């Protein structure tokens, strides 16, 4: 009778010391009970997740698996520890199996990628593409100068389709992809696309949640 969740947090110490702010995660389009987020973490954070708000699921959690993708390194008895400080990807996977859950935690290296007719018209993963990192929790990726003119279009990498988590700017905010998109953002409204030229670049702040072109 379970359905998978619909809802995921995580909590700790990168957001804030006292464990009182509760990161809702993004979820991943077409693909239920699947999640990620932009997170910076310090060195030795530690974090648990949950479904809902108060819920604290940890590292012991025999529901619970890590996967390792980005050279976290990732350990610890209780609350989830991050050995290296780094912009990672946070990514959960919540699947029902028997009357319960079970999750994957994996977390994949920050890479941010342009795609689309701004970039000379690149639908896949091309490292020409990729936005650079910033060093601090406060900065900004920035992707490299367009070469075209069009909408603008961008993505993190999984193992999963570029798409499924794709996002823009609404408003000065990131807006991620929620609804079935086929040629452009207007499909959900305008101030949603958002309309590149050669020599613009992108600023994102994922800790803030907000970017702008320029
Ligand atoms: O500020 C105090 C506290 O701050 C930080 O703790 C984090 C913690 O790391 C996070 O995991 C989270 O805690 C969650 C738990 O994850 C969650 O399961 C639940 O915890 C319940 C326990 O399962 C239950 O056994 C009991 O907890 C007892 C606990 O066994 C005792 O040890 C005692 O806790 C004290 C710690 O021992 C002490 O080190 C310090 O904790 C710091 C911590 O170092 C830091 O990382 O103080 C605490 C108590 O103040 O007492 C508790 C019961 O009081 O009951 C808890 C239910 O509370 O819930 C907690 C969140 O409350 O978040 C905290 C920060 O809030």
């Amino acid at each position: 009778s379970l359905t998978p969740p619909k809802t995921m947090f995580i909590v700790g110490s990168m957001l804030d010391t006292d464990w009182k702010v509760w990161k809702p995660m993004a979820g991943v389009y077409g693909m239920d009970g699947q999640f990620y987020s932009m997170i910076y973490f310090d060195a030795n954070s530690e974090f648990k997740f949950g479904t809902k708000e108060n819920e604290y699921i940890g590292i012991n959690d025999n529901r619970v698996t890590v996967t390792d993708k980005a050279g976290a390194g990732v350990s610890g008895s209780d609350n989830f520890v991050v050995e290296n400080a780094g912009w990672y990807l946070f990514y959960v996977k919540a699947a029902v199996k028997g009357d319960d859950y079970q999750f994957t935690i994996t977390f994949y290296p920050a890479e941010v990628y342009l795609f689309g007719n701004t970039t000379g018209g690149s639908w896949a993963f091309n490292d020409e593409w990729k936005f650079t990192v910033p060093a601090t929790k406060d900065g900004n990726f920035v992707s490299p100068a367009m070469t075209a003119s069009g909408e603008v279009r961008m993505c993190f990498k999984t193992d999963l389709d570029w798409w499924r988590t794709e996002f823009t700017l609404h408003d000065g905010e990131i807006f991620y992809r929620d609804f079935n998109l086929i040629d452009s953002w207007t499909e959900k409204g305008d101030g949603y696309s958002i309309q590149g030229s050669a020599g613009n670049v992108i600023h994102l702040n994922f800790t803030a949640g907000t970017g702008e072109k320029k």
